[PDB]
């Protein structure tokens, strides 16, 4: 442990201070022999859990074939069953038709492959975003980005080509933060630049766990129809089943115009992205963008085998929905607590993206840095860090998912003296 | 193929010239579902170094995945990572004299030149960063700015590019014009239009921009010029790094010491994707969390990285073969320029180590020779302005057997294509 | 003419009012066509003293009859240090405002360059914050706080930067206060608002569709800005010279900015003429970091030293520009009355003599302009829309002029129906 | 008199250069209060080409207040307007053959310069405006991407420009070297980094930048180069125009004819703002307001550029004896010169017509003899990127008594200044 080699940018080798070994499921351990139990699991990449033993069969068997492993945009037979998986198992049965482009592997290369998309189908730059959106840190994708610690580190060069509105409760509880934006876009002098796409969370990831409502969401939907404007969703953290469906914009059932994905997409932790889109909108022309590991065959291979295996049927994704209910349950009863201690608490959150909202930072960090000392690996989120994740594996056994909030509710009661 | 060509978009420019569905791949060889078989002189684009599923990493990534490691360490410390760095310090960077620390932005190379520039940027309180004539950093719309290409440029959608100033590359402005001589003036020059630049950035060999080696002279004297106006000197070893050029950093051969250095491609050895940015230790003025990105605790990277540096870099035996085999295409690229040229038509060659070229007139004739080499087995692809440059980026792993059976199909090819 | 075929096809005033002017004095305009015209536009709030008035037509004639420098670049000249000493013995001082002046270029656009530049420097953040509907020029600088989007689109492909939009008062509905979204933001990480460096706002906004800001609204942005270390920019470019009723229109809510913006009425002759006051210790420009030709125009010295001796000397020129602006109010008013009654609702706004009638729709306001062209009162329009017909007649207009051209325009509206 | 002193900002500039009070003026010959008199060899940095208060100009202004004239026309169509399309037309445009209409921006140089690159950037479709070293064209926030001058360009608070790349001027790259090749290299390198401009911008002869006057064939070559590569041409000719370089446009000594012309500084020829864009008709893309500026219709100015454009270009005896005059001037400022270069300070004359320069060694000598100068009697300042230059300004319409009554004060300040 004398790393004194690696960079001050870090971030999470100061919260959890142990060097990690081996992984399974959601256990992980750590080279002095400790075991822990991860609600992290690398913050919404592991949603089948570390090294699930379906994809790292998969995953073996291919590099023991000899089968290309960089493929740049050559066709292969891992990517040409990649798409075949993912219209026959994921598209198909949901009634949505799109074409995939392959950008760099990276959530902020998909987010600015998609806008850069949106902003050449429908000749307009601007890119309306939201309050508290996180959508990554490269220049392109940091204008739509409204954290000021990333924006300020720029180095002298402000963003440009975004808007923000204010996102679903923003301005409090029942105002329709959208007739702003309703009105904003019919107003010649308000300012805002006609938008090529707005571009979305449906669950604010970074933003502190902020669910956008049902009705809110087909509004917004409606409002892009009416307008011109291409509905790009943000699916990189709260999708992949992460809120009880496969995409997070299931729940309404709308049928966006672009989605980028990448996280839990390719099973195992693989770096890995897509830019999925209505046929109509594939614009771009033959090596109008790029990116060196854009054929990633490995990642292939395991996202093909986690859609098979976990994407088959819908028994998988009512697991999810029941495991919610459960972290739910247990996060209410901890912002009860907290509560008639007189520190408000409350919880938000769908599917197994839930949030435990403390008051303040300094709060949070100590009921997250006493669960890792207990055994549990938890982290936060929010504008302060007020908000607690849950990102524990979708798969995560009931004895491990009772086994964390256990762990966490033992940590807030000591943090309570 | 019907599902790969309905369903993949547009913007896909490999397999239009490749239109095959590869399967299996060792070494410089490539195999197709029709039964075809290739000699890959193109090796992911300089990302396949070693070849194609080399052996030794091959077993040290099984190894790895059979024991259950970590594969996703976001930023947490993890023994890979410890034994990348500890290897990368050992093997590569202390018998250079190097003193770096490694900072790991997105496994990307326009992740690893967005922080690398975002770097330089904090560090002087500058914003603009010098680039030069023809170089490719990236596309993503912080590299955009500092690469050259109009065909990435017009399609931002509208955002004109902001932070940089080009400034012409080493023989740019015709021969025997030190052409780092109008930079330093501008310098010097009150309302010359150079905002004073925090960095500049350079490929010592440039990639997509046609072959072209900056002169061991030109690059000492940037270096100076460097220090003597506060500018941090960021050096572009994507492409032309781990070993592409002779030696592992390619500004070896130069003698200088660059504040920055980015890297990635073949730094998994592999075809992981991996980046890491090298900074000179006061330079570390990152806050925590001012940058991240998801993957940057690749952990499979790390073990096959760490595999090919004790592998390839314990000594300098393989450095000097692969000098000895960018002088055998050096050879046939020469000779094949003598043919072009005397056919009526004009040809040349230029590069250093395994990084070659041979530049045709036009990129409609390399475009042809191209085709032709595909047809005859042989993949090779095309870089410069134009897509006039023939590029050798063959793997440096590549056996002899190969390399002469390689340029004996791109010859043949070529006289083929005169006809 | 050749006034067709020589003059670009950007002109405005030269499609609705085609006629050529000769002959200029008060608020009549003379015609080559012979007919006169009552002047309800005077240079959109230029010539807040009519056109030509006796007492600055003479210090201006006696100027050049001396043969006075015209061009002073920067040197200090007398009729510099009379305009200083005017500004400071009869403006300034009196209301306790304590100022310093910075001449820049004499256009509108040249003193919001120069302002929000300086607020930049000052605070060292590259952020400003400007209104929903503001208008502050379209020079590429000031063009990125101006609202309109016939103006930021017509840039030829490149976005402005550095400014973002709140919602002005009223924008968000009834009883909604638009200043708690705003500090909100300021105290949001990540909502999107990268820190001001400045506000700048116009008090009642001119092209926006004449609308004045709640002066509890003006107190309480005043407590924001120096609450968050903002610098509060007042730009009375239109609404300035007493067309509210007060020398600067702030004077209506107690506040006083740390820089206020002036250009139009300035000169109080139609010459052209800006600049920008500034509290003195925000005085941080380096000697000649924003130069400009037309610096030291001494002919708009001397006539604006003159105007402000002449009218602002004491109480009485204020008081009637309040009693006019309440005669504009009755008319605007019952002629709202009328129309609302015959189905096609519209409603009066204002603040002194700053007023506008809000008929429904552009389309019925420009029969209303153009009849009332035809009947001889020049008159235009502003808003988003071009919803709403002003009032920017002169301050010195005789009752009879402003009666008469009431008359005028309520009988052109009658005969549009 | 110390209230000009606290009641104004720092950013003054000719304050503390010439820190007297001044009354009256009238030709080339401004009244101080303390009585003393001073030669103007500075005339609003080239506002006054017909020096101050020229009686005609005098006389047509008065008459026209005298008669109740509308002063503010905004856009309406007044007599004053038509009179100066029509004189300008009639006395300028057609004797040249110049084939032109009019914009009337707001009354400024800097105006003027954003609705002419706005204009171009909407007629080409392209963002991009290649500018050129030492150029000085405004300093809002759209001409300052195309100013040089890091003084102003550091000034504008954490905003970088945009939308404009630099090209070295004629000269720049040394003795005999052609700029203009590096140029249409980059115009056909996809990877070289200049975008395709919708534009070029550059004054016949650099005001601030030094008084650099361009070539007549580096003139001709870059009409060429944009005609063939779609290019609009801009003349800025704010400083350098109106009768200043001996022709009323600075481009007549090379029969080029722009495709937009930029005037301001003496446009009005009584130091009133004023300025308008002249573009070719086919070129007038604008739909009804996409540009503003309230002070367009400034009716006074109207009336003086009109009577100076009748009294001073009806014939061509004006014109030939401002270039008598600048030989005069080059004359003396070569043996100005001369003299430096023997007492050992190197120093050369350089100009066109009446925009003259003496370049010194250094802004700290030029300081030091302007300062002289000062107290000889004579105003005089200098521009450069340094302030190394002293520019001669002096108005068009000078007497040969108080021209060579100037150079009579400067040649004794240099002497003094040396010994
Ligand atoms: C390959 C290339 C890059 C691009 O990096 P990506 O991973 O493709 O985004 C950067 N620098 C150089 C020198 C290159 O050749
Ligand atoms: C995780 C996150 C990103 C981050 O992308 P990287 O792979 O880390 O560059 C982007 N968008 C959203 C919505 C995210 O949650
Ligand atoms: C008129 C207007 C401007 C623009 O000033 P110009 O002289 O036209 O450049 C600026 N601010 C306000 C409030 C305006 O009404
Ligand atoms: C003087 C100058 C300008 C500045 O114009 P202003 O009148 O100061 O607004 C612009 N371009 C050129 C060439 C100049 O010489």
């Amino acid at each position: 442990i004398l790393e004194r080699m690696e960079s001050e940018v870090r971030t999470y080798s100061r919260s959890f201070p142990t060097v990690f070994t081996e992984a399974k499921g959601a256990r992980l351990h750590a080279e002095d022999g400790n075991q822990y139990i991860d609600f992290l699991a690398g913050a919404g990449t592991l949603n089948y859990g570390h090294n699930h033993p379906k994809l790292k069969q998969a995953l073996a068997d291919y590099i023991a074939s000899d089968g290309i492993v960089h493929g740049l945009d050559m066709w292969s037979a891992a990517k040409r069953d990649y798409l075949e998986t993912l219209e026959e198992v994921i598209l198909k049965p949901r009634g949505l038709d799109y074409k995939v482009h392959l950008p760099g592997p990276t959530g902020t290369n998909a987010v600015e492959a998609a806008i850069r998309l949106a902003r050449n189908a429908k000749g307009r730059h601007n890119i309306v975003t939201f309050t508290n959106g996180f959508h990554g840190v490269t220049m392109g994708a940091l204008a739509t980005t409204g954290n000021r610690k990333f924006r300020e580190a720029t180095g002298g060069i402000p963003t440009q080509g975004a808007s923000f509105m204010p996102f679903d409760g923003y301005m409090g509880e029942g105002v329709d933060t959208l007739s702003y934006f309703e009105k904003l876009l019919g107003d010649n002098s308000g300012g805002l630049d006609v938008p090529a796409a707005v571009i979305i969370e449906t669950v604010q990831g970074e933003g502190g766990i902020n669910p956008a409502g049902i009705p809110w969401l087909q509004r917004l939907e409606k409002i892009c129809r009416d307008h011109d404007m291409l509905l790009i969703v943000d699916d990189i953290q709260a999708g992949c089943g992460r809120t009880g469906k496969f995409f997070s914009f299931e729940h309404a059932g709308i049928t966006p115009d672009i989605v980028t994905n990448s996280k839990s997409l390719s099973g195992f932790g693989l770096p890995f992205a897509h830019v999925l889109m209505r046929p109509e909108l594939d614009i771009w022309k033959p090596g109008q963008y790029n990116g060196t590991f854009r054929g990633f065959n490995l990642a292939f291979v395991t996202a093909a085998a986690a859609m098979r295996h976990f994407w088959s049927d819908d028994t998988f994704e009512r697991d999810v929905q029941r495991k919610g209910r459960v972290v739910e349950d247990r996060f209410q009863k901890l912002a009860s607590f907290m509560t008639e201690k007189g520190h408000p608490a409350s919880e938000r959150g769908r599917g197994l993206m839930r949030g435990l909202d403390v008051g303040d930072g300094d709060m949070a960090d100590k009921i997250t840095a006493q669960a890792f000392k207990n055994g549990l690996i938890i982290e936060t989120s929010g504008h302060s860090g007020q908000v607690i994740k849950c990102l524990c594996p979708l798969t995560i056994t009931d004895e491990d998912l009772v086994g964390g909030l256990d762990i966490l509710e033992q940590s807030v009661k000591e943090v309570f003296g």
